[PDB]
């Protein structure tokens, strides 16, 4: 929404407004567990396999990053945000002049092996690092070189000096001196020489004097880092400025798994180990690194932890954040073959719409092949990666879970009780030709069923989703804008807009048009409306009745 | 019911998903008895 | 400017189901794919071995169904023979223990002061002799001074000829310096040389060998009033020795010198590999539809079978026969299908004996079988089953009766039943079932309907992808998606590749990049029960 | 654990050392794990052919397919 040109003009024309608008929730799912690999108190998006075990190298936080995944084969492979709970540190050591300290995070990152080294044909300084975990093996050569001077006059005396800013040590003078006198001095005070290029090409421009700018690799450093060199015979031979801390920013820090600082000189040392990489031990408050998911659009998260400490943390957490606008759900499983006793105790530790319960806990046949036996809370990252592959307000009530085996393979009485408990259940269907197992119902901790928006996720998901947009988008839209006489209308139109764009997608059921309607008067603007809930079947009854006919012919 | 590339991808691509069992009770029968081979439950 | 123009087109004249063998071989280089068309192809590529009787048996199984485009690889880790003498490096192309009776070996003729090359390979009947090694060209004299020489030296840097200079008594006529200049080969300096008054540089007799002007050698202090003293340059000039007819490569790591006529050493064959992952990578992106490992091994078996499954769910579907052993009982069979249980994996259960065209009973165990009947299989239409086809195998190490052969076919076990007196063979196949034994399930149980399945999808898949992918999207685009669709389902009605599709349900819908199609098929079969029953009437 | 839990791989990378050859058994499918090995102490590998045994991971997997027997090592 902008003229063509971009600049007004008094004079004769043509001008185009062009409109480019009008030809345009993701539900991501959140996952806290353990890994070696990560930074510590960091969130990190994931969408391939591959991606994940790049970061994420081996845990219990990959499989439950698998498991989600696969947990819904028919349906695509979503958003998932990763965190790591252990307050890990990174390996780093000290050799030499130079501080090299690894990008990875944990015990993995002592492996990582750099030396520097030197080739004396070039006179120039070598780098290598080594990473025998993966064989991984990187080499940064010619460091040094970062351009030559050469000097075709034919006095005795030509040499050069770089000068330093004393308080800072700081290159602050490049001189070229002939005889006892500086014919020329680069004052490094301002103006382009800031650069190495300029004085690269002012060298050229003298008379005497020629400087090349380097073959091996274009650096073009400022002139503020080069190194320092005197009483060097460029008439004789030719004289190679280094910087070789230039040659650390232009090589080895945008490049590579290790970082490297100076803290000194640098000088050539052996292929070293790094050492100090720490995975840590997680902390007794999870509510720091639950906080970091506070902007980050997730509805669903799930604990690697069967501890009920971190279920009331969570429980805590995902309501404070539906508070304060943001509506979330958590799903939770307890321990190896708990039983009934224990999921009535923890449900009632519990209690919260916003939380439900998983009981079954079996066996999945990894990509690997596997047969990873798993405790609850890997199952309800399972049902979290499926509830999110399905749309807004749908519901995993009978749908297949796509485990191998269960621990606990439940009858009637019990799958029941647990239903009328608040627990989720998972059944394995033996009425059949071939068999697989689904979940009976999609229950929250809620015990009373009174209200179905808090006792049934589907609802609860739907109401939620549909609030927020709605506020979001008409924050976006109307406010701000003038309150002309046609507004009202405008604004029941636009919302007779969005419910007809949700009932088409089947988030919603129906809704009374007439009944929306608006009323504005100053700077408020009131609302009502009347939407009917999109609902799923639970109960079918079937009253079929026999009756007897007569036939002739 | 599976999508021809089996995990979906972001590139322009063509995409096939097929019913594979459209191109396609029993009444039971059962007995036990006395055997000279076989388990004892199974 | 103006002109005509012509263009012909030959799209119109015409998937091919390629069909793929790995197995042992006597020649040929490792962990290389080749394409094979006829059979002195590869003859000359394939030694000999395994892989090239499977080949044959191929291309020979059937009368009317022989294969084509088959890919063959050579498992071997072989090396070639080699051998060092003076500062030659003398290797082979062959891969193998073969190369090491490559017979290799320098003399010298007197009658033209030149070195001589002879090599002898008698299993091929290989015998050439490369005489004139070097003698570039003559240097003569015709003046009539105190004396006249030249002089050629290398240029120790670069051991590249640094001059070339002629001189009458102690002065020179004229010096080419070889190092620069446009004299990069010995054409150009004769040809300038040949005008001087009283000079000439006739390139020799045998033949116009033309090598570079830095390679000659370090002659000195030679007398052409004299003699017509031959500038040599041996090691350059047997890259024209060698040009074209050799079975051996030579490199110069240093001088050359004569030597006996020896035979190569290192060539070896090499141990087979255990596993055959890294070699079936390489079939990765080939387009080949049918595999054949040749091997009796089960974890090769199980390699292959993952490996077509990976492709398969990569979007190139595949399937693998396989076999083993001689005359392996039921329980070997039935508990390597119970291990496979894999829909695109087939087990063959007979093996037997095959008359080659070269005349030999060769008794093979029962993979070649199983390359036999993957062979006719990709040589068979899109859907047509390999059911009730002749094999025209010449005996098998058992006959099973009706009974075995109901428990093999139950236990999803392919399998040849003896018939006498047909007018093609005395064997016939009697199923095309698969491992998996769901025979509820007609596209995972039969091999020919799940084949057609696969056929359909990558067609659909690379016509679509090509066609209007990348194109444009106009009010015309749909209605011509919808025409593309129906032509293509009439062609494989056409071709009998299905059996019929209802035209109104093909539904086309486009909005943005997304363009949302639905259509029905019914699909290909083929009989395998045919019910006859008669009535009997008469006339009183 | 990793790549070398069946004897396969132990194999390949006896193999890839120039120096030793180490040809699997032809006499049918062993392929055994690697942890069913037997102990074996400083056994002569250059003038002798040494074969690694394990005697009942092949008598499970030889009477695996065949035969209606089964046995247990005590």
């Amino acid at each position: 929404v902008e003229p063509f040109p971009r600049r007004p003009i008094t004079r004769p024309h043509a001008s185009i407004e062009v409109d480019t608008s009008g030809i345009g929730s993701e539900k991501v799912f959140c996952l806290i567990g353990q890994a070696e690999g990560g930074e510590p108190n960091t969130v990190y998006e994931l969408r391939n396999y591959s991606q994940a075990k790049r970061l994420f190298r081996s845990g219990e936080l990959l499989d439950a990053i698998e498991l989600a995944w696969g947990s819904n084969p028919n349906y695509t492979a979503g958003r998932i945000l990763a965190m790591r709970i252990e307050d890990a540190k990174p390996a780093s050591a000290e050799i030499g002049g130079l501080k090299i300290t690894s990008k990875i995070y944990g015990n993995v990152a002592n492996n990582i092996q750099v030396g520097l080294e030197k080739n004396t044909l070039s006179d120039s300084l070598r780098l290598r690092v080594i990473f025998q975990d993966d064989r991984f093996n990187e080499v940064y050569d010619n460091i040094g070189n970062i351009f030559t001077i050469k000097y075709k006059g034919e006095e005795a005396n030509a040499t050069f000096s770089v000068e330093h800013d004393e308080e800072t040590q700081k290159a602050s003078r490049l001189v070229l001196k002939v005889g006892d006198q500086e014919v020329k001095s680069y004052d490094l005070t301002g103006g382009a020489y800031d650069y190495t290029n300029a004085i690269i090409t002012d060298i050229n421009q003298l008379p005497d004097f020629e400087a090349k700018l380097s073959p091996f690799g274009d650096k073009n450093l400022e002139s503020s880092k080069l190194d320092k060199i005197e009483n060097a015979n460029i008439k004789d031979k030719a004289v190679y400025v280094k910087a070789v801390f230039g040659d650390l920013e232009k090589q080895t820090a945008y490049n590579g798994i290790v970082s490297f600082e100076q803290l000194k000189t640098i000088e050539p040392f052996e292929l070293t180990k790094l050492k100090g990489g720490t995975n840590g031990e997680p902390p007794a408050t999870w509510a720091d690194k639950l906080d970091k998911f506070a902007h980050e659009g997730g509805y669903y998260i799930v604990p690697l932890s069967s501890k009920q400490s971190v279920h009331a943390e969570v429980a805590s957490f995902v309501k404070e954040r539906s508070d304060a606008g943001e509506p979330m759900r958590a799903i939770v499983g307890g321990g190896f073959n708990e039983s009934k006793e224990q999921l009535f105790g923890r449900q009632a530790s519990l209690s919260n719409p916003r939380v439900s319960l998983v009981a079954n806990s079996g066996t999945f046949v990894m990509d690997d092949g596997r047969k990873n036996h798993v405790p609850a809370y890997m199952v309800a990252v399972a049902l979290g990666g499926l509830a999110s592959g399905l749309e807004i307000g749908e519901s995993i009530t009978f749908k297949p879970l796509r485990v191998s085996s269960l621990d606990q393979i439940y009858e009637s009485i019990d799958l029941d009780e647990l239903n009328e408990n608040g627990i989720i259940s998972i059944e394995f269907v033996r009425n059949r030709t071939n068999t697989f197992f689904r979940i009976v119902d999609d229950v929250t901790t809620f015990n009373d069923k009174s209200d179905p928006v808090k006792a049934e996720m589907a609802v609860g998901e739907a109401n939620d989703f549909l609030v927020s947009e709605l506020k979001v988008q008409l924050e976006d839209q109307f406010i701000g804008t003038r309150t002309i006489n046609t507004s009202a209308s405008i604004i029941k139109d636009f919302i007779q807009s969005y419910l007809g764009r949700k009932k088409r997608d089947n988030e919603i059921q129906d809704f009374p048009a007439e009944d929306v309607q608006v009323i504005v008067e100053g700077n408020e603007a009131r609302i009502s409306m009347t939407v009917y809930p999109i609902r799923s079947f639970k109960k079918i009854s079937v009253s079929l009745v026999y009756k007897q006919q007569t036939l002739q012919a």
